[PDB]
């Protein structure tokens, strides 16, 4: 599925992303854009041989597993094929638990790049939230 800006914010507004560990709303949004273009079939091989899936690009190394991935975790405990569905609860719960493994939102490496410290509201500017 291809989401459209504010359907992907209401759906994460909905699914208690909106601060969650104090990240607003339109930070998540910025994240999804520059990691999937919203599409939540994104995926993409990394150099280490891991594979990022879904909106927001959750990598096999640590988070899911696809059976392709040696010496990985699985801390989501789910399959990288449950990222790349229509109906984002499975990533945004992951998500959840990767925000708060230190760093926050730095751990999305295109967040860090693209996202941090700029003007993050205009994501979901005209959204009815
Ligand atoms: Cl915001
Ligand atoms: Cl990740
Ligand atoms: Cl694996
Ligand atoms: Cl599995
Ligand atoms: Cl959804
Ligand atoms: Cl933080």
């Amino acid at each position: 599925k291809v989401f459209g800006r504010c359907e992907l914010a209401a759906a994460m507004k909905r699914h208690g992303l909106d601060n969650y560990r104090g990240y607003s709303l339109g930070n998540w949004v910025c994240a999804a854009k520059f990691e999937s273009n919203f599409n939540t079939q994104a995926t993409n091989r990394n150099t280490d041989g891991s594979t990022d899936y879904g909106i927001l690009q959750i990598n096999s190394r640590w988070w899911c597993n696809d059976g392709r991935t040696p010496g990985s975790r699985n801390l989501c405990n789910i399959p990288c094929s449950a990222l790349l569905s229509s109906d984002i609860t499975a990533s945004v719960n992951c998500a959840k638990k990767i925000v708060s493994d230190g760093n926050g939102m730095n751990a999305w490496v295109a967040w860090r790049n693209r996202c941090k410290g700029t003007d993050v509201q205009a994501w979901i500017r005209g959204c009815r939230l």
